[PDB]
């Protein structure tokens, strides 16, 4: 063809046209041939790519792909849209694409550091940028700015220059209109979004925002009293008193997805924040820890005290105190029960979550929901008038006292071991129980082929139950089968030690971080679970006296 | 007698088991033997995270 050939030397399914071809090559960075176009017919130069893969595409995109100067200064003369969505299947459905670079002339110009075509797109005579521009999707170019950011400094760097500087345009190009507050269809800001898909570098960017030029509502990191060897940080905290919105640990305890989440609490402002809550308020959680410790000893002397009778729901045998004492705790306890019970309801209907499919999230919340069960066929079945609510009631108790330790969340020594031992419960008896239940199956089936039950307590290791059946002989069949129990003895301790090795090497600075994150969760959920009234919810600042020696210049004005 | 049979139960060394056939051992036995298990994977793992910790 005439056309594809002249582009490449001087279509329809891809609305590919002869400029659109001839912008495809760059050819030692020129386009000669733009008015000819000009003569046939500013709808070619934005116009959209028919295909399904550049659904919106112009050739002003590639005249910042091709990071050029004469494309960008030639492809405007003839009235260049910038305000032009570029949404494909080149774009922002699937993962493996070039998911987010743009798909406006603006961001995709703002990227790549392309600030020479981002000024340069500020200061065209024919539409000047919209910085608040935005997609179907509501991500603006503040997200297209923190949607590219990876785990590499070198990237973090650059998106961070070209980000302050973008923000050094926005105060000098067009002030008075704030970008950080437009936020997504879903309907969060890049604060939220950024803390939401779990970009510390950028959310940090955020909270250690400082201008340097006029004026004040741009920082974020504030100094009120100056001095040397003491430094005084202050900040406005427009991340916990978002009541409107969001808390940033909500969507932070729930994007679910979550590259790195467990680290980013130890940054400062929800550490400290969360920390000066905790001993503030949050600290005081041991009234209702020494509370389920009496409603357990209730449920303890309730079910300790079962008077041996074949009739279940007795009168006070004999009349005495302590038996208005075993009722008085009977309807006390499932009094309790109550509480509990609509907690948990409240924190499904309200909370919802873990319902699909394979991999469960939470191991607590299999384990209340299984004793909430169980508790309340142990009522209903007591109402039922069996024998078999006590066996039950029994599995509530020992169930309830595996939660007791759930309570053990924190100081300093004992909460950060029971994220050692709570993360080994996340990684490591889980398979330990798998394939030691499927061995003690082939076990338990082995010495069969009274006697089940008594083959369970042959081997905690404690069997000497040796045979006296002389006709099947022994002696082979128990040698290499002693030999399997060495080889699983010694494999579930090389299990053990192994796996050990896997969890233990790693759990060292995220007991640190899964841990006050474990606490700040906790911190934001006695604010949540307890309904009722006021936090504290002032944003005028959060004094922080910081006596990091300072000898140099601070200078601040 | 029964505390103290109890005390004598554990150090590991228990066989006494049980022959009531009345209060049926058969899973309570085998989700208290596994917090048995619970227990002894917990504090082995307390010994060897604790020397972890001091050592």
């Amino acid at each position: 063809d005439r056309l594809f050939s002249v582009v490449s030397r001087g279509e329809g399914s891809t609305g590919k046209t002869c400029l659109m071809k001839a912008v495809l090559n760059l050819q030692d960075g020129v386009n000669a041939c733009i008015m000819p176009l000009l003569q046939i017919d500013k709808p070619l130069v934005n116009a959209q790519c028919t295909d399904e893969f550049y659904q919106g595409h112009s050739a002003l995109h590639i005249a910042i792909e091709k990071r050029s100067l004469q494309c960008v200064k030639l492809l405007v003369e003839n009235g260049a849209d910038v305000h032009l969505r570029a949404c494909g299947r080149f774009f922002q459905k699937h993962q493996g694409t070039c998911f987010y670079f743009g798909e406006l002339p603006l961001s995709l110009a703002a990227c790549t550091k392309q600030w020479d075509v981002v000024t340069y797109l500020l200061e065209n005579p024919h539409q000047p940028a919209s910085l608040e521009a935005t997609d179907s999707l509501g991500n603006t170019v503040l997200h297209a700015l923190v949607m590219i950011a990876d785990n590499s400094p070198e990237n973090s760097a650059l998106v961070i220059h070209m980000y302050d500087g973008l923000l050094q345009m926005g105060a000098r190009l067009c002030p008075t209109v704030q970008l950080e507050e437009i936020s997504n269809h879903q309907g969060l800001t890049p604060l939220k979004l950024a803390a939401k898909e779990g970009k510390i570098e950028i959310f940090r960017h955020i909270l250690q925002r400082e201008f340097s030029g006029p004026y004040q509502p741009l920082s974020r990191k504030f100094t009120e009293w100056c001095y040397g060897p003491v430094r005084v940080s202050l900040y406005d905290l427009s991340s916990v008193d978002s009541w409107e919105k969001n808390s940033v640990l909500e969507i932070i305890a729930f994007h679910c997805k979550s590259p790195n989440r467990h680290r980013m609490v130890v940054l400062e402002p929800l550490n400290k924040l969360l920390q000066e809550k905790w001993d503030r308020l949050v600290s005081r959680f041991f009234f209702n820890f020494a509370c389920y410790l009496v409603y357990m000893f209730i449920f303890t002397v309730v079910a300790y005290h079962q008077p041996s009778l074949d009739q279940p729901a007795i009168p006070s045998s004999k009349a005495t105190f302590g038996e208005s004492m075993l009722l008085l705790g009977h309807i006390l306890i499932l009094l309790g029960g109550i509480y509990l019970l609509l907690g948990q309801l409240w924190y499904f209907w309200r909370r919802r979550l873990f319902i699909w499919i394979s991999f469960m999230d939470s191991y607590f919340e299999i384990l209340f929901l299984l004793q909430a069960l169980l508790t309340v066929l142990s009522q209903v079945l007591r109402f039922m008038e069996t024998e078999w609510y006590l066996p039950l009631l029994v599995l509530s108790l020992v169930l309830g006292w595996l939660n007791l330790l759930y309570y053990t969340r924190g100081f300093q020594h004992t909460g950060i071991y029971s994220v050692m031992i709570q993360k080994v419960i996340l990684r490591d008896l889980l398979r330990f129980l798998l394939v030691y239940l499927v061995f003690l199956f082939g076990f338990a089936v082995a010495l069969v082929s009274d006697a089940s039950l008594e083959l369970f307590k042959f081997t905690i290791g404690m069997g000497e139950l040796a045979f006296q059946e002389q006709l099947r002989f022994r002696g082979v069949v128990l040698l290499l089968l002693l030999a399997y129990v060495l080889l699983t003895y010694v494999l579930l301790l090389n299990m053990l030690i192994a796996l050990m090795s896997e969890t233990v090497n790693h759990v060292a600075d995220n007991s640190w971080s899964i841990w006050k994150l474990q606490k700040a969760i906790s911190v934001l959920e006695m604010e949540n679970g307890y309904w009722w009234c006021r936090r504290k919810k002032h944003r005028e600042g959060r004094l922080l006296k910081v006596g990091t020696r300072g000898d140099g210049t601070p200078d601040e004005r």
